[PDB]
């Protein structure tokens, strides 16, 4: 069975809601068992805290580098990056599970929610999830976001966890 987790989210303090992820393990279960790992917290590091530090309107919302908050950093609970684990899944719509990454083979801890179809990164990143619900609190961050990514308010996943 795939995991249920969710992300609890505030804007400069206040609540926005919960998202709501399913974690396709039974596609990508090394990517899928990373996620779920720094959604608990459970190796001693993760999510819980961090930001979403990269928001663009009409395209994704990204967060996961808790090291250095800005995209630069973060790390998997293998390492400091980890392979490609394949590209099965593909960003076919808005909710979207998907791995930031700097190139092949650079998969850590940052992620993106997509808020639309994001096909010309098949291939190319790891999707690994999808919203199950919440997408009404991806759009609140989205509404938070800009063109250039800079967010407007301090956009925080102030906890976060598994649901089965
Ligand atoms: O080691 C890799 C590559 O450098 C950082 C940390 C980690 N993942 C990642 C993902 C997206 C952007 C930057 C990074």
């Amino acid at each position: 069975g795939n995991p249920l987790v969710y992300l609890d989210v505030d804007a400069n303090g206040k609540p926005l809601g919960r998202v709501v992820l399913e974690l396709k393990a039974d596609v990508v279960p090394k990517t899928a068992e990373n996620f779920r790992a720094l959604c608990t917290g459970e190796k001693g590091f993760g999510y819980k805290g961090s930001t979403f530090h990269r928001v663009i309107p009409s395209f994704m919302c990204q967060a996961g580098d808790f090291t250095n908050h800005n995209g630069t950093g973060g790390k998997s609970i293998y390492g400091s990056r980890f392979p490609d684990e394949n590209f099965t899944l593909k960003h076919v719509g808005p909710g979207v599970l998907s791995m930031a990454n700097a190139g092949p083979n650079t998969n850590g801890s940052q992620f993106f929610i997509c808020t639309i179809k994001t096909d010309w990164l098949d291939g190319q990143h790891v999707v690994f999830g999808h919203v199950i619900e919440g997408m009404d609190v991806v759009k609140k961050i989205e509404s938070f976001g800009s063109k250039s990514g800079r967010t407007s308010k301090k956009i925080v996943i102030t906890d976060c966890g598994q649901l089965s």
